[PDB]
């Protein structure tokens, strides 16, 4: 990416989920950043990553073109276009930052991982059910 | 259905989409109903059936055993059982009847028709993403 521009850099508290692991709520950093993709004629790319100071090796990253968001904007329900969605998902991720143990609905952060891949979701739980606010597939390392 | 209960049965403003058509806002009639089928093995029974009163051959009906709602309680996040199901299905219908057209968030209720068959959901519209609360497969006729 050329002229990326970081939109988005904080710590996130995130139930980490993972096969035959006991969930664990940890500080993960989110870093979001935006830019244009040189060798594919500018196409602008979204660009999530997820990482964690006390693991090197605990990183998790996330593309979206232009291109992909389409496919995604269908799937996930999206209203906005592709400029406005990581001012989305950042007001997304600062309820999961200011959410307490107590009030109702509550907002988490979820990332479970599984066998090279991994599944991002912000979830709204309430009386009956888990709503997924969004969902977001994190692919391993940078 | 033998020893059926109707639980709700009244119009609701409903979103119909089609695919060679252009959408619109119905008011649909709702039925739900509890009981047990004996032809199959007396297992507990939810039912939902949609009509117009306006078009004879608007049908579109769903059928939902004990059995099935486990897959469905899976897919859908819901954390009650399915004795409870019915209930919280028809309080998010009452919302959609109570909803006015300059409300932020919205509860809508939509009726996606495709190749015959046809998709329901009641979903909460915010600023930027259709909230699926609930979605259910129907199938035409009664």
């Amino acid at each position: 990416l050329s002229t990326a521009t970081t939109l988005f850099w904080r710590p996130v508290p995130v139930h980490v989920k993972q096969q035959d692991r006991e969930d664990v709520l940890e500080e993960l950093t989110f870093r979001i950043l935006t830019g244009v993709a040189k060798q594919n004629h500018n196409l602008r790319i979204l660009r999530i990553h997820i990482s964690s100071d006390s693991d090197l090796f605990f990183l998790h990253t996330l593309e979206v073109s232009e291109e992909d968001f389409q496919s995604l904007k269908n799937d996930e329900g999206i209203l906005v276009d592709f400029a406005s969605f990581p001012g989305k998902i950042i007001s997304l991720l600062e309820k999961c930052i200011l959410a307490q143990p107590g009030d109702s609905p509550r907002f988490q952060a979820v990332l479970t991982i599984r066998g090279g891949e991994s599944v991002f979701k912000i979830v709204e739980i309430n009386d009956w059910k888990q709503l997924p606010h969004i969902t977001l597939a994190f692919r391993p390392g940078n």
